[PDB]
């Protein structure tokens, strides 16, 4: 019932295509216990979440039909590489994404694999989270929370806050915060910046499945060196988004109340489609 327009990309759960509903709507068409779980996400509707319009199960084949947006944040960041995304827009995008996370997390749904590629933007200054709740139904490790890397089986909504903190830092500096090319390189990049975690800062860390007493012990670096020129409000918020202990890590709801957002606005981006 769809005429494919073009290949828009490829995901962890199969290829995504721009398509026209043959019988005029323009959509994103993704070709992938699961059915019921995905059907749950059809009701999960929020302005900063990419709407899942339909789920089609035909011939052992599964199709997810989403609302179509025109650009992802990876493409936008690359396009804004010369002068950087203006700070007020970074703040607007962070604020909106925290609203979306706050909504999903309140419904006990986590993303688990946030990255610039599944953050979608439109001409009006909105940004939306794509692929929410799918995980629970080369792969980038850059935005992976330390508890996942250390083998925690039962991670929490805190994993998404970590990923978003990483993305926030990337928008500001125009460089990935922790660009690991393997699981241990990812972990050790985190440790080299934030200090190797211990029982003081993260109670229970030394008993985690993949923790090794042999991990090198690196000292923590000051945030003024890690994300210039983020102001003190932004640095404070980021540090709370990157706490090692998931229970100390700021929630989306609490983050929205942080002083960093006192002067938040909704600018219109310069989008070249
Ligand atoms: N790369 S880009 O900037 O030109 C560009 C990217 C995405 C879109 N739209 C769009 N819409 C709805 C859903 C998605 C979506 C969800 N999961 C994935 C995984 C891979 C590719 C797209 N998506 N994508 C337009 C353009």
């Amino acid at each position: 019932n769809f005429q494919k327009v073009e290949k828009i990309g490829e995901g962890t759960y199969g290829v995504v295509y721009k398509a026209r509903n043959k019988l005029g709507e323009v959509v994103a068409l993704k070709k992938i216990t699961a059915i019921r779980e995905i059907s749950l996400l059809k009701e999960l509707n929020h302005p900063n979440i990419v709407k899942l319009l339909d789920v089609i199960h035909t011939e052992n084949k599964l199709y997810l039909v989403f609302e179509f947006l025109h650009q992802d944040l990876k493409k936008f960041m690359d396009a804004s590489a010369l002068t950087g995304i203006p700070l007020p827009l970074i703040k607007s995008y962070l604020f909106q994404l925290l609203q979306g996370l706050s909504f999903c997390h309140s419904h006990r749904v986590l993303h688990r694999d946030l990255k610039p590629q599944n953050l979608l933007i439109n001409t009006e200054g909105a940004i939306k989270l794509a692929d929410f709740g799918l995980a629970r139904a080369v792969v980038t490790l850059w935005y992976r929370a330390p508890e996942i890397l250390l083998g925690c089986k039962y991670y929490s909504t805190a994993v998404d806050i970590w990923s978003l903190g990483c993305i926030f830092a990337e928008m500001v500096t125009r460089r990935a915060l922790f660009p690991g090319d393997s699981e241990i390189d990812q972990l050790f990049r985190i440790f080299r910046t934030l200090g190797t975690p211990d029982e003081v800062v993260w109670p229970g860390v030394t008993s985690m499945p993949d923790y090794k007493p042999s991990f090198p012990k690196w000292a923590r670096q000051d945030f003024s060196k890690v994300v210039p020129p983020l102001d003190e409000d932004g640095r404070s918020l980021l540090s709370q988004m990157l706490h090692y202990d998931p229970n100390k890590r700021i929630s989306a709801k609490a983050a929205l109340a942080h002083p960093f957002f006192q002067d938040v606005t909704k600018p219109v981006p310069h989008l070249r489609l």
